[PDB]
Formats: structure tokens, C-alpha cells, sequence
């Protein structure tokens, strides 16, 4: 319990160009259940190997958003551990995000809305992290 960013978590965020990172920080706090960092920049070997699967003339590795340093993902801590069976508690993490973005005034939001134009995309009803990436709006 009262997980905290370890030495690659502190950096992955302490990297990020924008100030997102700060939501995360007071969100492991004012959320009820702390959470873990996994991914918040791309390194230089990261985006670099990326190529290294074959194809180096269309080296490009942009699936996220973390190229941009405008977005991070993380996990839901219960129980002294990960919780991503328990979407349940995911719901009272990640509405600390958007509440924390609120009043810390930094840009926070989900893809909640996006699936919401008609059916559910980010697959919600799986339990899937689709929506749980943050990223600056
Ligand atoms: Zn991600």
C-alpha cells in the first residue's frame, strides 16, 4: 500500500515536457487507492529500437502519445498490489485524474466521450487500459 513512482517512475515522469505529471503525483494521494507508474516518455531507445522489428524506412514508432511526452499510463493500486482484474476500483483511481486536472489546472482527460459519439470503442465493458493512457487536452 502507498505505492510511490520507484526510481524509473520518478524519471519517466520527471522527463515529460508538459506538467501532467503533477496530476499524477497529488492523484496518488487524493484518489482512495495509490496507483503504479508504468510508462510516462519514450527514451532514446525506446522510439530508436523500435525499428528494430524490420522495417527502418518507416521508423515511426508513434502509437501513443508518449513521443510527445503529452501522456502517461499507469495502474491501479489495491490491496498492497495491482489491481487490473479490479476495474471497480480503476473508476475511483482515474476519477481522481480528471478531478485532480480540475483543480491543479493541468490538462487531463480520457477517451471516455470519444466512444460516447456511439458505441463503446474503448471496450469498457472488457476491462481493457483503452481509456486509462492520460494525455493532455
Ligand atoms: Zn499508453
Amino acid at each position: 500500500m502507498s505505492f510511490k513512482f520507484g526510481k524509473n517512475s520518478e524519471k519517466q515522469l520527471a522527463t515529460v515536457k508538459p506538467e501532467l505529471q503533477k496530476v499524477a503525483r497529488r492523484a496518488l494521494e487524493l484518489s482512495p487507492y495509490d496507483f503504479t507508474i508504468v510508462q510516462g516518455i519514450r527514451t532514446v531507445a525506446q522510439s530508436a529500437q523500435n525499428i528494430a522489428n524490420g522495417t527502418s524506412f518507416l521508423k515511426d514508432p508513434s502509437k501513443s502519445k508518449h513521443i510527445t511526452g503529452d501522456a502517461i499510463d499507469f495502474a491501479p493500486y489495491i490491496n498492497g498490489k495491482i489491481d487490473w482484474n479490479d476495474l471497480e476500483a480503476f473508476w475511483a483511481v482515474k476519477k481522481a485524474f480528471e478531478q485532480a486536472g480540475k483543480e491543479l489546472g493541468i490538462k487531463l482527460r480520457f477517451g471516455a466521450d470519444w466512444n460516447a459519439s456511439g458505441d463503446y470503442h474503448d471496450e469498457i465493458k472488457r476491462g481493457t487500459y483503452d481509456g486509462g493512457h492520460v494525455e493532455l487536452v
